[PDB]
Order: structure tokens, then sequence, then C-alpha cells
């Protein structure tokens, strides 16, 4: 019924935060990010059962901080945890769900908790990523890029000037990053396109939650293909810390993946 996105360091903690209460709340279409935490075959356990949903996802260095989570109603066929053989078993930050139509890519990679380390691993990935965007144009089908990177329009989060980009300062490649993607008039910002957060309040901020606290970005971009660009029913963004009945980054519109 929607696309939910929440990156945590222990999905287990997500459920303790009510996230699970949200996947049963609307039987979301595809829930991306989070962090498997659990094994690759202990998760689907009936314990994680909800209202009625399937579970597809991989793990890398989980006893470290890996786990690409993707809950789907249907049964996807294309499950990729990165393209590096062993690396995939160690990335847990690259997984797409596809079959024949509508290829979605779920990429979780926190930068605030990492930093320079991401700018390096992301760099190499950047070259391929740009090539992918290009590899995406070649495809005549539709696709969804829902990941957690340091992408900030900078025109709507001018408030979080601090890390609005990634760190207390700012990144030069950022301006060209978001511009080269949406200035492409191909990538829509269903996040800030349908919903405006330029003029909003700000509750007493604390830890990294300060960003997500409708004051900044904690790395959560919901990108659609020019196939639905003008088909965004709504976009509910979090304004309160994920500790109770708070709502994750959800998007109302196209749901359920057909294969």
């Amino acid at each position: 019924m929607r696309i939910i996105s929440v990156n945590v360091n222990g999905i287990q903690t997500a459920v303790e935060r009510g996230l699970l209460s949200w996947l049963q709340a609307q039987n979301a279409d595809v829930i991306c990010l989070q962090d498997t935490r659990a094994s690759a075959f202990e998760l689907d356990d009936p314990a994680y059962q909800l209202d009625g949903y399937f579970l597809y996802a991989c793990e890398a260095e989980v006893p470290a901080q890996g786990g690409v989570a993707l809950y789907s109603r249907l049964q996807p066929k294309a499950v990729i945890t990165g393209l590096g053989f062993e690396t995939a078993d160690r990335y847990g930050r690259y997984l797409q769900a596809d079959f024949d139509k509508v290829s979605i890519a779920t990429l979780l990679l926190p930068s605030g908790q990492n930093g320079d380390e991401d700018l390096n691993q992301k760099f190499k990935l950047m070259d391929d990523f740009a090539r992918y965007l290009d590899k995406q144009r070649r495809k005549r089908r539709e696709y969804i890029y829902c990941g957690s990177l340091y992408v900030a329009q900078q025109k709507l989060d001018i408030k979080n000037w601090r890390d609005s980009q990634q760190s207390p300062g700012f990144l030069a490649p950022e301006r060209a990053w978001m511009d080269e993607i949406v200035g492409n008039m191909g990538y829509v910002d269903a996040l800030r396109e349908v919903s405006r957060e330029g003029d909003q309040y700000s509750w007493w901020p604390d830890n990294e939650q300060a960003e997500m606290l409708n004051l900044g970005w904690r790395f959560d971009y919901q990108l659609l293909t020019p196939g639905l660009r003008r088909f965004v029913r709504s976009a509910r963004l979090p304004r309160q810390p994920r500790f109770s009945q708070h709502a994750p980054l959800i998007v109302d519109y196209d749901w359920t993946l057909t294969i």
C-alpha cells in the first residue's frame, strides 16, 4: 500500500520502536533499509510475522552492522546482495528486487555514522552508480531507487546547514550529485516534491535523530522513474524520534510488486 524506508542498526530495535506496527498498519508494499541484524534464515521466523507479508533480504557482516531488509507482499525473483561474490556477503548494502518489470534498488549506507569511509566506498560505487543511472536509461522499463545516502537538495533543508550535506561543513560533489540526478528531469523527489518541509517547526533535537526530526536529513531518498513521476498520492515523513508510534518515511501511491 506504500513504500516505507527506515535505516536502523538492529531491525530488532525497529520492531521495539513500533516499525513492525507500521508494516501491519498498512501492509506497506516494500519496506527498505533497516538492518537485518538477525541471520538470513532466522528472520522469516513466525516471530517476525505480521498481518500478512513476505520477507526477502540478505545479510553480510551482520555481527558487524550489515543487513539489507526488503519485505514484499509478492515473491520477487531477482534477489541481489551486491555484485562482488564474497563482497556481497560483506556489503549487505546493495540489493534489488526484480523479475521482468519494475526493477527496484534498495541501498542502505549511513554516512553520518561513517564519514570519509563512505566517501571512499561510495566513490567507487559512484562511478558504477552513474553508469547504472545510464544503464537504467537503456532499460525501457520502470525502476525505483530507494536508498540512504548523503543526498540533500540543500534548497529544502537549508536549516540543517550543519550536516545538511553530510558533515558540519558541506560537500562540493553534492551540488552536482543531486543536480546531475534530478536536474536530469528524470529523477523525481517524491519526498520533497509532493510534501514541503521548507516551512516547518523543530522539536527539541537530540542525537542523530535531530536530522530526521523534520529539521534535517538522516539519509533517506525515495526516487521514482518517469513512469510514476506524476503519480504520487502522498508522502508522510517522520517528524518525531523513532521511539513509540512514530511514522517512518512512507509514500502513498503505487504499491505491490508484480512479477
